[PDB]
Order: structure tokens, then sequence, then C-alpha cells
């Protein structure tokens, strides 16, 4: 998975 952004 993992995320991020930045928004
Ligand atoms: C975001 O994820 C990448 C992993 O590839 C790290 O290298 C990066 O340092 C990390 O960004 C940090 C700094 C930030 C953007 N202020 C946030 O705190 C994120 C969660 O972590
Ligand atoms: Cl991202």
């Amino acid at each position: 998975x993992x995320n991020x952004x930045y928004x």
C-alpha cells in the first residue's frame, strides 16, 4: 500500500 500526497 502506501499513501502520499501532498494535497
Ligand atoms: C513521504 O513518504 C516518503 C516515502 O517515500 C518519505 O520519503 C517522505 O519523507 C515522507 O514524507 C514525510 C514528510 C512529510 C511530507 N512532511 C510527511 O510528514 C510525510 C508523512 O512524511
Ligand atoms: Cl502520492
